[PDB]
């Protein structure tokens, strides 16, 4: 912070090159094309389905680098479950939104499906598409590495305005943990665009509201479509 006075701009700690190591790692491990016809999408039961026969395995690789985190273990049992449920659609929707491409205006879901923002839109996320590629079309120009989008997960997971959580304290203060490791990070890889750490805060925010409005497109989707067509790890992480 006095550091922060005379415009240092310091780079990461040993300590801190650690964390940025262990997320780096859990991310790379669980980060995993084929383009979707524009046959699909052009509420479109055909998109509905191709879209939640993947899902269930992109939910799990979340979890799966939510689980290569110590922080995460760390904490007790009904607040890992509460954190998970969280940032699950918020992690996942940058995941997708880094893998824009202009060229063909098409994210990457799963890692496999390519898809336009009418076709991800019809299968029922209606805005929540809008978003996402909104996105996806901003951080094109951030050049995001494995790590920042590590660092921005590990923000996004250790969040303690969860309604119900318990240790909140104690996650408020890893997650500034990331938070710092993860300044200090940008710092030090100097990427040509002014203010790029307060942009890149408002990507948290952003993202939090993807997934804040995907809950509520989720319950005009319970209202027509009934519970019996969601994976049912779907079903249990946004219930
Ligand atoms: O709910 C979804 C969530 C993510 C989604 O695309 C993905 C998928 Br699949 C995976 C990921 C993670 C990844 O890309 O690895 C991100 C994104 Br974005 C598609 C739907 C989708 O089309 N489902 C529609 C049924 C539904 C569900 C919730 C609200 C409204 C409608």
């Amino acid at each position: 912070e006095l550091q922060k006075s005379i415009g240092k701009k310091p780079e990461p700690t040993d300590e801190e090159w650690e964390l940025i190591k262990t997320v780096t790692e859990a991310h790379v491990a669980t980060n995993a094309r084929k383009f979707l016809p524009e046959d699909i999408g052009q509420v479109d039961l055909e998109a509905f389905s191709h879209f939640t026969k993947i899902i269930t395995p992109a939910i799990t690789r979340v979890v799966d680098f939510a689980k290569k985190l110590p922080m995460f273990c760390e904490l007790p049992c009904e607040d890992q479950i509460i954190l998970l449920k969280g940032c699950c659609m918020e992690i996942m929707s940058l995941r997708a939104a880094v893998r824009y491409d202009p060229e063909s205006e098409t994210l990457t879901l799963n890692g496999e499906m390519a898809v336009t923002r009418g076709q991800l839109k019809n299968g029922g996320l209606g805005v929540v598409s809008d978003a996402i590629f909104d996105l996806g079309m901003s951080l094109s120009s951030f050049n995001l590495d494995d790590t920042e989008v590590a660092l921005l997960q590990a923000v996004l997971l250790m969040s303690s305005d969860r309604p119900g959580l318990a240790c909140v304290e104690r996650i408020e203060k890893y997650q500034d943990s990331f938070l710092l490791a993860f300044e200090h990070y940008i710092n030090y890889r100097k990427h040509h665009v002014t203010h790029f750490w307060p942009k890149l805060l408002m990507k948290v925010t952003d993202l939090r509201m993807i997934g804040a409005c995907h809950a509520s497109r989720f319950l005009h989707m319970k209202v027509e479509c009934p519970t019996e067509l969601f994976p049912p790890l779907f079903l249990e992480v946004f219930e």
